């Protein structure tokens, strides 16, 4: 025995807020959770407890510590089969990473729908508000590496794999609602332009170099997505706290026959919420794994990541009743003109037991449709469909992907396929074609139908010349971009000019600043002159007088555009840090845990060193990290109880915690002696909205401190931030 | 034409320092650096300037902007054989990454030997002054994945492929002179503890997680490579500022066939230099690709890299001299026991042109030798020479891995090997077998001899039985690490003790953390406790009676295993931040400038905004970066020269700067009205050592702050820095 006599090794088994626990695979975390899929994946989950460590082959191993050699100072013989089974098996554990979005966090769950849709879709899944349908989702950044850091500036993808009775559906989204080009032929030019330059292979997850901008430059089609990625959007606080959206439209159909286009929402029940971007920035050195290990801990702990489907439906007959064309993946649909109709809830409740084996090898698909889906001409989305089947041949060796478990269907799937490399699958048909006699052409087709039948594609007329041609239609680069720029607050209006700046202040050759500046120029004059500015660049007489793009559909603007317009703050599963001193006042300690327990608020205790220290009552308060080991950007806002103040208040880490959160606009809330670190962030005598402060932590004290974490940040400290120096 | 007219686009084709031009791909930056392998790869190399775009076949494409589609809005058609093409290539462009060592970078040079060595090797790139090798070199972290952070901290691989006349000899060494385990059966164990765990694929790039403490608590064998990670030996300051080592006892054998034990070295020419923690892990989240954009900039600027190889020797009668193994690869040998003879020098002086092409695809192993060296029983190594010729057959597809260009011999190859995926070279010979009649037996064996002979293993005795026994002689674990704790400077000492207290503080079992404290005690009672009061930990008596293990041969320090205790620096190729105002006192900047490029310095001028300013005489200044985006984090020191400082004094980031650079121990220099900004870094009206000042910028200010440079940090400054809030 090498564990320890009391079993702290072991994590407990039921829900725990994080930091309290290790963290643990899904299956000894969470025995009880339980779904359609995870039961199915119980043949090939493999446990460990009690068993002889074995080759691969069965063969008991006696000594796993030494090589096989001729006597114990002498060469490694090559009959050692054990050692060069296990170094072999370690030789080749890597398998090559998503082209893009090889960045990415998963977890199991279940959705369901509020009512049936049957009128205007077929598809099984959302045919019955009892049916529910087990999901695996992956959200992920786009440009890094597998190894690359979480909180970086970019789009994140949100891949719902949906495991329906007839067959697998991926809703393979983004964080926006458009993307940066409208035809998949120049997906390999913005995509190579983006990730890091092949001379060098620079810079990692980052579209802060000449060649994103050179491209940008040259292509209008990209300012709008461009847009959405400068601003806040860009650095969210959690997978939790973002919108999703399945790009382009799609159609539904009914079993009548009857097509409505259809755009797909995902809407974040905790509510929307951004980092900041030097906070992003920073938090990707100090834990470049932090939505990664936010997400997860959030299962653990039964903050369970919720999202509201919803489906923006476009009757056939209305196809050219807007003023962009509804098959341009550069334009979004303005929620102002076809509201979000609301379908159903998922829930993500498990997470995996082995990352490599679940999350690596899991493989999303758009084309992977149902009947009662369908696509339409988008041509982004037409060539999107040939390169999610074939980039698994080479990521995941071979054509037979979906029999790796996580890919499996729950559905039945037969058929006349066989072979191809890792086959698992041993059909005993007599037959592998049909029409055959010998198998009485078992499996059979199935004509399409209400329920349960056949796929057919909708007779969609199509009519015109073979050609490599931009429809005119798309044409138009600018108005989606003032639209969405018109809708933000002018706080996030500021932090859009802060992205493009610090961006194009990376770009190496002036010109191509210049060139972006001068694309701005024809969205908005004043969002253009913001950053010329800080790019020490004059607008010219013409760039000045360039006429504004017309507004969409009659709208200046759409609020659903912005992340904070519209109030929609949830506080449970935020996380507070709680500075610790050699003499806390417990009165005050027992309140601010009391009120944040009572709102599903986290909390962590932090000192200068790791071990316990005790309350003025003789109360034992074990120390989380210190103020070094989590830092300020980790959490949503500060808190620091009365008590023997005078302990920290000459601790540089201790003054900066509270300089950094106060930089990031967290809520920050001061009792008693406390209110002397009032001083390191320059906060008057008579205070200032966003510091909570009082003579003791509570009455009022922690409700106000809640009211300004449901706000998410104090943006009206934005203008007294720039005299700090953190 | 899309270049602008002024040609601004296109960096230029001589040496240039940091920043002054894009970089480039190195045959166009250096077209005229050449050696035998740079001009070897010229077969494969491809252009592009006035040739057409072409399919892979070479058909001429006219509109690489759209797809084929049946009309402008019409579906994609299948026929589109150019899209197909260009998507699947981009669908399979990654390949899987190297196992450890993923993260890395890379640069052509060449070795030259001081003197023959034909007296103790009869290694052909050994034998005479005159032969000059090609070589290619990747340095590269462990742990993080090839999208991870350069700033880690972690071991460095340095890794040197010599393609010399009778053979490629790859040197695959570390930044240290042990590795963690003794035996290669437990590689994948100790690999698996570090990496991301399991369950989640949480921690990136970091040892600072449960299971890598676990392992090293249950295997004192690792605690000498252990301690040297704890100190800021895993925190290098550059590829270029590093030791080098083979890490284990190979031979050297002449034309006698005299066998001599060496062990091999790199020593920096550049000197040793690393970062501060605190700063480390910051510059992981600022600029992840710091270190291989600091190489790439070192080679453009000509600031080449330059490592002189060195031998320990040992006669084959001298095997059992020491109170340690020389097999035993845990083990050092001190320098004041068997000293280094300086045998030649390697000048890094050309980047790749394609990164993926030249660095990800190149393969180093260490099995890799030429006649005239000859390996030895150490139980690591001889499980190496079985892992890196296997890895490649998943990560470069086959067994033909060294017909990828970079990997080519320059020295003759021919043999009977056929086939493989996807093989190159068609051979015409008419037999593939031997002995054969039908070629006369070409290609034909070589005996051994002092000169282009065959290889011949020396023919050492091996007795004993067949065994899984770890040799009692390695059954020490304490010695090695208590010399290397004793020899450090007591800065060193504290670092050491701050990295295992910051790396135990995130490991969530406390129990792990207390058997680390326990392994601690049998190495040294100062460190112990140190890292126990950090901790919370309080030492038992048993503990505190510990007996400190033997000296080693007598030593009780050796300086050499210190970066710092012998003084080492080298200013050519460091770089100073300059922060300006808006009217710089350009007396200041003109001396500032002149003495910096005399020594080789280079400087980056850093203001609010970009664009340019002028100084007070008219002179316009153009500002490379912002405060805030490039960080002192990415300099050596930082220097503020007179004019109009009330622009700055106010300025947050401007502040801080000087704020984060006095906390990381940089040399700080302020000229006439800079000094009011010693008020903010708490420096008193008299000075203080490591702070420049003068009413101007003056001759002798410059010789101050080179002199501080030369010294890389203000280590006396440690005690002031708690205080400060940054
Ligand atoms: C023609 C335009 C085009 C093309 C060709 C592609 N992409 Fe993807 N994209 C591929 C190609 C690849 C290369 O096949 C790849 C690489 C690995 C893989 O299996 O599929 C992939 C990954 C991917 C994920 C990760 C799924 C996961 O978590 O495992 C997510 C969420 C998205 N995408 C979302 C997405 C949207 C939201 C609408 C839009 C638009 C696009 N993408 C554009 C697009
Ligand atoms: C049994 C003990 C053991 C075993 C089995 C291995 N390692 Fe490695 N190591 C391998 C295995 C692999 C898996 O073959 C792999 C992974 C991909 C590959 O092709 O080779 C590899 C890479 C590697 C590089 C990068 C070279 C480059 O830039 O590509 C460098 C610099 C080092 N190593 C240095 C090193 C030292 C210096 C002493 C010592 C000791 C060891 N290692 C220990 C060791
Ligand atoms: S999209
Ligand atoms: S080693």
């Amino acid at each position: 025995s090498l564990a320890p006599e009391d079993g702290s090794h072991r994590p407990a088994a039921e829900p725990t807020p994080p930091g309290a626990q290790p963290t643990a695979p899904g299956s000894l975390k969470a025995p009880d959770t339980r779904n359609e899929k995870l039961n199915s994946l119980e043949d090939v989950r493999k446990g460990s407890e009690n068993y002889a460590l074995t080759t691969n082959q069965g063969v008991r191993i006696a000594d796993d510590q030494n090589s096989l050699r001729a006597g114990s100072r002498g060469p490694t013989l090559l009959e050692d089969f054990i050692l060069r089974e296990k170094i072999t098996h370690f030789d080749h554990e890597r398998i090559p990473e998503r082209i893009v979005h090889a960045r990415g966090s998963a977890a199991h769950g279940y959705f369901q729908p509020y009512k049936s849709l049957s009128d205007i879709t077929k598809a099984d899944f959302l045919s019955d508000p009892n049916k529910i349908t087990p999901v695996f989702v992956r959200f992920s950044t786009v440009q890094g590496g597998a190894g690359s850091a979480d909180t970086v500036r970019d789009i994140r993808g949100f891949a719902t794999k949906f495991y329906t009775e007839e067959g697998i559906f991926d809703l393979v989204g983004n964080n926006t609602p458009i993307f940066f080009i409208q035809d998949a032929h120049k997906f390999p030019d913005f995509v190579h332009a983006v990730k890091p330059e092949p001379h060098w292979a620079i810079p990692q997850g980052q579209s802060a170099h000449d060649t994103f901008w050179d491209y940008v430059s040259l292509q209008p089609e990209t300012l709008h997505n461009v847009m959405w990625a400068m601003s806040d959007r860009g650095i969210p606080r959690s997978y939790r706290t973002m919108e999703g959206f399945g790009c382009h439209t799609f159609r539904l159909i009914n079993a009548e026959g009857k097509a409505t286009f259809v755009r797909f929402h995902w809407k974040p029940l905790a509510g929307k919420a951004s980092l900041v971007w030097d906070e992003a920035q920073k938090l990707t050195g100090r834990d470049p794994d932090f939505h990664r290990r936010e997400l997860w801990e959030a299962i653990e702990a039964g903050d369970f990541p919720e999202y509201e489907l919803g489906f923006q439906l476009i009757p056939e007959e209305d196809e050219f009743k807007f003023d962009f064309d509804l098959l341009d993946p550069t334009k979004l649909i303005p929620e102002e003109l076809v509201p979000v109709q609301r379908v159903g809830k998922m829930v993500l409740n498990r997470n995996p037991d082995n990352f490599f084996a679940e999350n690596e090898q899991a493989a999303f698909h758009p084309g992977h449709i149902v009947p009662g889906l369908d696509f339409t001409n988008d041509p982004l989305l037409q060539g999107r469909l040939f390169s999610y089947t074939d980039t698994q041949i080479s990521r995941l060796g071979g054509p037979n992907f979906h029999e790796i478990p996580i890919n499996r269907p729950t559905a039945p799937y037969h058929n006349f396929q066989r072979d191809g490399m890792h086959r698992m699958g041993i059909d005993t048909n007599p037959a592998n074609y049909e029409p055959n006699s010998i198998n009485d052409n078992w499996p059979r087709e199935t004509p399409p139908g209400p329920k349960r039948g056949g796929f057919e594609s909708y007779q969609e007329r199509v009519e015109g010349n073979k050609v490599r041609e931009r429809s005119p239609s798309f044409g138009e680069y600018y108005s989606h971009p003032r639209l969405f720029w018109l809708s933000q607050t002018p706080f996030e209006q500021r932090h859009i000019v802060d992205g493009f700046s610090f961006e194009l202040s990376k770009v190496v050759r002036p010109y191509i600043r210049e060139r972006v500046v001068d694309q701005l120029a024809h969205i908005d004059l004043t969002l253009a002159q913001a950053v010329a500015k800080n790019l020490g660049i004059e607008l010219t007489d013409d760039q000045l007088n360039i006429t504004p793009p017309p507004d969409v559909n009659g709208l200046k603007k759409d609020p659903s555009l912005s992340l904070y317009a519209i109030p929609d703050g949830d506080v449970k599963g935020r996380v507070v840090a709680i500075l610790l001193n050699d003499e806390v006042r417990s009165a005050d300690l027992l309140a601010i845990l009391k009120a944040l327990k009572a709102k599903g608020v986290h909390a962590k205790l932090l000192y200068s060193r790791m071990g316990e220290v005790t309350a003025d009552d003789g109360t034992v308060l074990p120390i989380a990290a210190t103020f070094a080991g989590a830092p300020s950007l980790t959490v949503d806002a500060v808190i620091v109880p009365a008590g023997n103040i005078a302990d920290i208040a000459d601790n540089g880490d201790a003054n900066y915690y509270l300089m950094e959160a106060y930089k990031h606009l967290k809520p920050i809330a001061l009792a008693g002696d406390a209110r002397k670190f009032k001083a390191t962030i320059k906060i008057a005598d008579q205070g200032e909205e966003g510091i909570v402060e009082a003579d003791s932590a509570d009455g009022s004290f922690m409700d106000e401190l809640l009211t300004l974490m449901a706000a998410h940040r104090v943006w009206s400290r934005i203008p007294k931030i720039d005299k700090i120096p953190a």
